[PDB]
This record gives C-alpha cells, structure tokens and sequence, in this order.
C-alpha cells in the first residue's frame, strides 16, 4: 500500500489485515490533480471567521468507496440536489466509519443533543465539522470526510425542531445559517454540487444557525467520495 494509505491505516488503529478490516477501497488523490485543487479551494474558501481557534492544512487527500455504498445509493443518484458536503468525527469513529458508514442513533436514543432529530450531519463550512473532529495541540490531526449527499427536497428551518420525522415530499433538513458559501462559486463536479464559495451573508437574520446544516434521515442518501487528513495549526 502506498505510503500515505499506511499512515492512514497506523493513525486510525498488521497494515494489510486492518485494511482489508475497513472493507474499503482508498486511493490517494495526486496533490497536482484538479480534483485535490477544487478539494483545497473548498476547504480555503470555507473556513468560518468565528472559528479563528485554528488554520487547517491538507496533509493528503483520499478516494474512498465503502463496499456495498454505491449500490445502496441507486435510487438516490438522480435525485436532484445532491451536494458534496463535509462530515468531521474523532479519529477513534473512523475505524467504525469506514467499516459501516455514517449511521443513524438508535430508534430508542434520547433525542434533546440532535438539533433536528436523529439523522446525519453535514456542513457546507470546513470549520464547522473540523470542530467535531476535536483535535487538539497535543494531537493537531484529524480527519473529515466529504460525503455527497442526496438532499432533496430540503426542509428549510431556522430553529431547532428535535424529531426525525419529514413531512411528506421532503428528504433531507436544512438548518438555515447566516452565512452560507457563495452560490454563484458553486461547480458541479460528477454532476455534485460544490458549494467552494467564500462565506457571504445568506440573507436570513431569523435563524439560530451561524452556519447551514443539512441533516438526512436515511443512510442510503449518502455516499461518501474523499477522506482528508487535515493538519490543525493552533
Ligand atoms: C465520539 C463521538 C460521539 C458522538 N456522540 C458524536 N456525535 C455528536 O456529538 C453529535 C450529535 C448530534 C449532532 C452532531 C453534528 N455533527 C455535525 C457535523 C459534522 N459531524 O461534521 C456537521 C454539522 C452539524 C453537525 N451536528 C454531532 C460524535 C463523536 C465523534
Ligand atoms: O427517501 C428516503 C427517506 O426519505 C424519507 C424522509 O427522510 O421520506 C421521503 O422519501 C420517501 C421516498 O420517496 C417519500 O415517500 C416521503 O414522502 C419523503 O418524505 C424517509 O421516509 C426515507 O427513509
């Protein structure tokens, strides 16, 4: 395996055995391709301004398919608005992530920490799920994926709503914040929308949310294409 692909393997955990454990195909991204410079544009042009704790660098770029995640996506990959969206989680998830996908809690989970209910989060701000990666001083690496996902019809909310029940013709929430990237920067890359548009003011000011969330209450609405490995610079 490629020398990143080890160190990828050593951080989240011989190398070939725990490789074969994450029933996933990774691919490092040339550092000179076009797909790693729209991917480092999106995470420059992202960085919220309330979130100065920490510069982030990309150290590497992976292409990631999980077993089994594209077939299960089909009935989602003609859905209009999908969109290529961040998800950040501890380094310790990742063993768990890749292995079994982004998950949803348990139907008998208590629902007052999920914002709008239990369903899986993305941001458009690389900043806002780099701090779900809580990486620290004493260990300034983490990772976060870029997931697209098939959002929809969105719900769009300005308040917490605490329940994972849509109503009927919408497929995914969008938690309204006040800034949102750029829509005229957003490209379409494979048909997926990158939202790689420096931060401007959305125009909503009745919101609880600095930044937009979106939340999918079905795991077949995502299917997750990169794994970076981002340096935190305090
Ligand atoms: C060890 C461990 C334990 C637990 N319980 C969790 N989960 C939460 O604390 C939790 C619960 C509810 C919502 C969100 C959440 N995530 C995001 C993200 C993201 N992720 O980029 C992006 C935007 C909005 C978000 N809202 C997170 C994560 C980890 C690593
Ligand atoms: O579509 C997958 C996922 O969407 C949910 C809500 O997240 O329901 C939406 O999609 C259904 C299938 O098209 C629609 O019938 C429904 O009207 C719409 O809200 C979930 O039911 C489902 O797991």
């Amino acid at each position: 395996l490629p020398k990143p692909v080890q160190d990828l393997i050593k951080m989240i955990f011989p190398i070939d055995v725990n490789y074969e454990k994450l029933k996933t195909d990774i691919k490092v991204v040339d550092r000179d391709s076009e797909e790693a410079e729209i991917i480092r544009k999106y995470v420059k042009n992202t960085h919220a301004t309330t979130h100065n704790a920490y510069d982030l660098e990309v150290i590497d770029i992976f292409k990631i398919e999980r077993e089994g995640e594209c077939q299960r996506y089909k009935p989602f990959k003609q859905l209009h608005n999908r969109r290529l969206l961040w998800h950040g989680s501890r380094t310790t998830n990742f063993a768990g992530i890749l292995s079994q996908g982004l998950r949803i809690a348990p139907p008998e989970a208590p629902v007052t920490g999920y914002m709008f209910g239990k369903g899986i989060y993305f941001a458009d701000m690389v900043s806002k799920s780099a701090n779900y990666c809580h990486t620290s001083q004493g260990d300034p690496i983490g990772l976060i994926l870029l997931g697209e996902v098939a959002l929809g019809n969105m719900y769009e909310l300005k308040h917490a709503s605490h329940i994972s029940k849509l109503p009927k013709g919408k497929h995914s929430v969008k938690g309204l914040g006040k800034t949102t990237p750029d829509p005229s920067a957003n490209i379409s890359l494979d048909g997926v929308d990158v939202p790689l548009g420096t931060g401007i003011s959305s125009g909503v000011n009745d919101t609880s949310l600095l930044y937009n969330e979106y939340i999918v209450y079905d795991i077949a609405q995502v299917n997750l294409k990169y794994l970076l490995k981002l340096k935190f610079n305090f």
